[PDB]
């Protein structure tokens, strides 16, 4: 049991209750009580956790995600449109990386992200296809102690129009090696139905499994009524990425909304990520369904797509949750970082300087991020019955200084370093800074580990590091 | 006890689960929706009198959420092609002007007789002319006599907006022997005037006539006088109402929009009904759905008038209260909720290249269900549920122009001409049967419209405006 005393509670529950000077008591993994230490003594506990002149919150939950391509980043990523990082680098990175990079990867993604007060991961898996892969990233999630959606994406359809196009962007990286991770239509099934019978409500129930059709114009009808029907037989979600590109938009003449809206594809447990590239009718059609939606606001940027109209889906009450994309389209794992983000991209494009709350876009990083997994009864606030998914953020530094609103001051103010204690199931993940699948005294080591083995998975997909220098 | 049953028709409820009821009956009590049921496995109660509306279609009352009533008189040729201002002031002010109070009970009664044979059963008359000696008598009587659900939201102006002057004199030489009017009264005397009018008004004829404040707009009307307006319909759990954001010289009260200058002085609130919205921007929607502001949309006059096309999809979207208003008797030219409704549902599918912006079933929750929840009044009207009004019409689809039906919505909204009302209740009484009028019986009918159109003639001689002008192709 752990009782976590004299903290400000910042509760994101129905009545977005902020609590100074309270406690929560939690055992079996679960939020079992709250209160305030004025009038009421906390229940007898195994450990104390002092959180005096802290900030108690629910833990952030990363929508959706890319992780294994973090070994990517640092030089070799950006600069590139969508098509062109994908073919020059994400696919053929991914391929060099052997499974022994992958666990390396998962760690060194879940030592930013928790450092970061990130306790959920939605992980769409574009290397689940390679041998080795699963086993090596689900023994890390597994140790590490983070709640973690695996989506694993499949492919069963060859898109031809966009082949002269391909070429040509491949033409600016000609050693870079162009892939294919297509498969079957049953293939895809079997594997995932195995992987899901293998993996989901593993590790005290903190690993799930989902079916991800990549997109609409890289899957069949048939594949995206398969993951719509598997979700709903499993009680699960399904994800697809909807209209990240210019070259998405007509999928047969119509958006890929409206094509989904055709054939019965758009229901209340599909979760989309992205929706750069929609109108006003794609908005409605998604409301009209409840579907839910993941906003990758940085990468979009990052990728040179363009901003997705999340103030018009926020408005409509949409489930909107906030994700970080790639590893290497951002390129950081910073839930504090992004959501300073969503803040500022909306009030620039709006000239509306009120457009979006801090407290909005807390609520997109954590309650409402919950609903847009489908796990709002489960996370993503300080409530009794929920699981104790909670971090603590010290606001005491210079740049949080002054504080007296904590959603403005945490939105507009705080860097993303400023999380000492992250527990995550009830389990102390983190305390102090000091994370307890990476101590101290290991993680020098580990970064350079990391460091060297992206070096030489650069090297044997033959890919550019380093770039010379470029002004313009 | 006074009792009214209606029997074997389909039932459009829009109520909460928007059954639609076939071969069912309705009990009214004292004005009162006191129970429904389907014939097959219930036996209504005995009634008094027992409407048949076998092969009709029973509805709610259209509920008709913002309109100005005695400007009826001032259709025909003298209103038409004319942006707003240069209506306002070349034929409305002085329009209205030109009427005696005579006039305005003609007027009433002509325009509630087309509402009733339209199918409109409440009203939310702006009345403009208010101020005017004797003009409130005459109106409310007739409303009274004719029987109909009224919100006399009394209009005033208590600030010169300076600014538009030079503009005003320019519209004004296009009808020179016109002559420019003002309507300005002091606040303290439109305070007094608006609550000895609702001391006096409100809640009589068996509680079917209520009165509102309305200030006229946002750069017509003081802060102080807006504020009255606002902690007035707070005190009396009724509305208030203002005109925004109509045209593109009203967009700038002071270097934002009327709803931002509104918002700082924290005069958005849940009991204000804004009418038009139409030079509105993303920020202004979700300032009035923050506070629960009330719209009412008048979508035939934006046009008629070369306003535009307010947000309405937007607004619907967010969930927010949205009725739909016919405007001035002059600025439509008809009052006529189905050609309007038609009109709601095509100007947006156009406008939007989209075929299912608004469905018809929206369309007819905004002149029902919605329009009552836009004037505050949902708990007692807008539905065919127990408790609420007996606000009720009967339309029979068996004309040419309706067949075939098989979807109800779609076939009003986009099929029906506005004749097929056959019978309507206001309160329980029967305010039209079989198309005769109970306050305008077919033997007087022909002689009332003749008396309407010479008064309309000598109002505007008296005025110098013209009728009739000649014709111009281009
Ligand atoms: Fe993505
Ligand atoms: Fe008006």
């Amino acid at each position: 049991t752990l009782s976590i005393q004299h903290g400000t509670l910042v509760t994101m529950d129905q009545y977005r209750r902020v609590l100074g000077d309270s406690w929560v008591h939690v055992q079996d993994g679960r939020i079992v009580a709250l209160g305030v230490h004025a009038e009421s003594v906390p229940p007898p506990a195994d450990r104390v956790i002092d959180a005096r002149g802290k900030v108690v919150l629910p833990g952030f939950i990363n929508a959706h995600t890319h992780v294994n391509q973090i070994l990517l980043r640092g030089g070799p990523s950006h600069g590139r449109q969508f098509y062109d990082w994908l073919f020059n680098v994400v696919y053929p990175g991914q391929k060099a990386m052997r499974p022994e990079d992958v666990a390396v990867a998962v760690r060194l993604y879940c030592a930013e992200a928790v450092r970061s007060g990130i306790t959920t991961i939605n992980e769409n898996a574009d290397s689940a296809i390679y041998p080795g892969n699963i086993e090596a990233a689900m023994a890390v999630y597994g140790e590490v102690g983070v709640r973690v959606v695996y989506a694993r994406m499949f492919f069963d359809r060859m898109d031809g129009r966009i082949q002269g196009y391909v070429d040509a962007l491949k033409a600016r990286s000609p050693q870079v090696e162009l892939c294919s991770i297509m498969e079957e239509t049953a293939v895809a099934k079997d594997r995932i139905t195995a992987l899901s019978d293998q993996y989901h409500g593993t590790a005290g129930g903190r690993i799930s499994v989902w079916p991800a059709p990549a997109t609409t114009t890289a899957v069949t009808v048939e594949g995206m009524r398969w993951a719509q029907a598997f979700a709903r037989d499993r009680a699960v979600m399904w994800t697809l990425h909807m209209a990240e590109s210019d070259h998405d938009e007509r999928i047969h003449g119509m958006s890929p909304a409206e094509y989904m809206e055709c054939y019965g594809l758009l229901d209340e447990r599909l979760q989309v990520a992205h929706c750069v590239y929609f109108d006003r009718k794609d908005v409605r059609l998604l409301h009209r369904h409840n579907v839910k939606v993941a906003s990758q606001v940085v990468s979009n940027a990052y990728l040179g797509s363009g901003v997705a109209p999340v103030p018009e889906m926020v408005e409509r009450g949409m489930a909107v949750g906030i994700g970080t994309d790639n590893g290497n389209s951002n390129d950081s794992v910073n839930m504090i970082g992004d959501m300073k983000f969503m803040a500022h991209i909306h009030r620039a494009v709006h000239r509306d300087a009120d457009v979006l709350t801090p407290e909005k876009i807390l609520e997109m990083a954590t309650i409402d991020g919950a609903r847009s997994l489908g796990m709002d009864h489960e996370i993503g606030s300080i409530e009794t019955g929920k699981r104790a998914d909670l971090i603590l953020l010290d606001l005491r530094h210079p740049q949080t200084t002054p504080h007296h609103h904590l959603a403005a001051t945490i939105v507009f103010q705080a860097y993303g370093n400023e999380v000492d204690t992250v527990l995550i199931d009830g389990n102390v993940v983190m305390e102090n800074r000091r994370l307890s699948f990476l101590p101290p005294e290991r993680e020098l080591a580990f970064l350079e580990e990391a460091q060297s083995r992206a070096t030489a998975i650069l090297q044997r997909a033959n890919m550019v590091a380093n770039p010379a220098w470029r002004s313009l």
